[PDB]
């Protein structure tokens, strides 16, 4: 049996890198409170594979403007998501409909 706590702290090193307030963290999970430990990894996850993309499109238009101008400069970094509490809420009520 995972306690309410529990949950809590596997939710905060989920989101340790992040930058996300503890209040956000316990707002998360009180708000998927039948939810498994998986779920707030998934969430994450789906938040990530979105930038991931995002930056790839970046990256591309990017390299394609340095080429025209023949710029050795490297491309643009990736960015960590800013990870706000009502994007989380989302990406976490889309996980849940297929349930």
């Amino acid at each position: 049996p995972f306690t309410r706590e529990d949950r809590i702290g596997v939710c905060k090193g989920i989101f340790r890198t992040d930058n996300v307030a503890d209040d956000d963290i316990v707002k998360l999970v009180d708000t998927f409170p039948g939810q498994s430990i998986d779920f707030f990894g998934a969430l994450r996850a789906r938040v990530y594979d979105d930038e991931v993309r995002k930056w790839v499109s970046e990256v591309g238009v990017d390299t394609i403007g340095k080429k025209l101008v023949n710029s050795k400069e490297g491309p643009p970094s990736f960015e960590q998501p800013k990870m706000t509490i009502d994007k989380l809420l989302g990406y976490g009520g889309m996980l849940v409909q297929e349930q």
